[PDB]
């Protein structure tokens, strides 16, 4: 029998496994905790990734805008946070815009835990073994197929492995190892604060005119969105501060505590304090009490593939970036349709060796790294716009919106079918 292994059910293994189930592999999804959880965050999924889970099937599709809020229409207004005009009220005062960027086909945010717990419905109970804490990955002497290790101290066989297991993959350690020069995530040196506040609050202190559509405010060191999000009634203030030190490493298995500390409240403050009236208005909205996310990305130290072997990575684990383009969660998506298509042809085979497997995974590579390497970059080169880190771009408006237009076409206009039709191409050659 032809058997993928998942190691990891997050949003990029819960997608794949469901396109799989939809073309009929056979899969099974190992994850180390309990259950999975119920992470809060919010991910924003642009047009290109909506499209993947499309095609993935309509039901992951369906259970992502099941859950899914936005503002009315797909237009994001960037401005000047620090020269906005006219009052030091918001309510009068005049935004300092600098271009309108307008998204092909919308965007949408959702809460991590809602799209996990609508994509879960769509998976077979007996599809996935909770408590399956990956721990290595070897070689079967007599079969030559993987043998999954988990702490637990039992093992299991597959023909291919799917490394789904994020942004500290042990998926990735065992391909890669763990030294300290190798591939790894690190500190992209850019913050997150967030809240969300009723949406009349928030029209009350900034007006109708600032509330009414999604605005990216652009300023030194720092930037913040206000989106407006209409089906939960509540505007998302989501900040993200440059931070030139390191984030102090603490030895824990849990991204939460690794990558969040509490904020003290003047940090936000202290931050946007030369920003105009509306930012500062804005950030006063989060709560005294706040957490930070440190963003780490895998732009310095990337993997040099994502398949070795019957071994392969996908999401997080593969290429961990910024969200200064959309969530990075979106290309574990298109990572997923990928593996989804080239697996249904090895499925249907009569038999696949470990040579015709190992390329298959190699092809899958071979579709998704320079695109992937290349979110990872372009998210990073966003965020230096964003907080004018080369150049005060407040004052060159044009420049900026022909840079910020041409990698959002790049990201969101890809040609999703394509990138399908190229893979079962080369999947061929091989
Ligand atoms: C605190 C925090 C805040 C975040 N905030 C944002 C945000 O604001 N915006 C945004 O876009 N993204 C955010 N993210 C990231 C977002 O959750 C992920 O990008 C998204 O879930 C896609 O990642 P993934 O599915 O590839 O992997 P993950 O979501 O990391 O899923 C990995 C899964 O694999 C499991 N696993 C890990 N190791 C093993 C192992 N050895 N064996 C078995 N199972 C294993 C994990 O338990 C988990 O279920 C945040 C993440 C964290 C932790």
């Amino acid at each position: 029998p032809f058997e993928v292994a998942i190691v990891g059910g997050g949003i990029t293994g819960l997608a794949l496994a469901v396109g799989l189930l939809k073309r009929n592999v056979s899969f099974t999804i190992y994850e180390r905790a309990e259950n999975f959880g119920e992470l809060g965050v919010g991910i924003t999924f642009t047009p290109n990734a909506q499209r993947a889970m499309e095609a993935l099937d309509p039901c992951v599709l369906q259970s992502f805008t099941n859950v899914a809020s936005a503002p009315s229409g797909g237009t994001i207004n960037f401005v000047d946070g620090v020269r906005e005009q006219g009052s030091e009220d918001p309510r009068t005062s005049t935004a300092a815009l600098l271009f309108q960027l307008h998204v092909k086909g919308g965007y949408k945010a959702c809460r991590r835990c809602d799209f996990v717990d609508q994509i879960v419905q769509h998976i077979p109970k007996d599809c996935v073994q909770y408590r399956k804490w990956l721990d290595s990955i070897e070689t079967d002497h007599e079969s030559g197929r993987a043998v999954l290790k988990f702490r637990d101290g039992e093992i299991a066989h597959a023909d291919v492995v799917i490394g789904c297991d994020g942004i500290r993959s042990q998926v990735r350690a065992s391909m890669f190892g763990t030294d300290e020069l190798c591939p790894r995530a690190q500190y992209s040196h850019q913050l997150g604060y967030r809240g969300m506040v009723p949406l009349a609050q928030a029209t009350a202190v900034l007006g109708p005119e600032k509330t009414s559509s999604a605005v990216l405010h652009t300023g030194p060191g720092a930037f913040v969105l206000t989106i407006p999000l209409a089906e939960v009634h509540a505007m998302h203030i989501e900040a993200f501060i440059m931070d030139k030190e390191e984030w102090p490493e603490v030895q824990t298995s849990s991204d939460s505590k690794r990558y969040v500390l509490p904020a003290t409240r003047n940090e936000a403050t202290k931050a946007f304090a030369e920003f105009g009236p509306t930012v500062r208005s804005a950030v006063s909205m989060f709560p005294e009490k706040l957490e930070k996310w440190a963003v780490f990305d895998m732009l310095e130290a990337p993997v040099p593939t994502f398949a070795k072997g019957r071994v392969c990575l996908a999401g997080d684990a593969a290429h961990a970036s910024t969200p200064n383009q959309g969530g990075g969660a979106g290309f574990g998506i298109e990572d997923a349709l990928v593996l989804a298509e080239v697996l249904a042809v090895l499925a249907e085979a009569p038999n696949v060796s470990g040579i015709v497997a190992s390329e298959a995974l190699a092809v899958y590579s071979e579709v998704r790294y320079e695109r992937s390497q290349w979110l990872v970059r372009s998210s990073r080169r966003t965020g230096e716009l964003c907080t004018w880190k080369d150049r005060d771009w407040g004052l060159a408006a044009e420049e900026l919106s022909r840079d910020i237009i041409s990698r959002s076409h790049q990201l969101w206009d890809h040609d999703t079918a394509g990138m399908v039709s190229d893979a079962l191409a080369i999947l061929g050659e091989r």
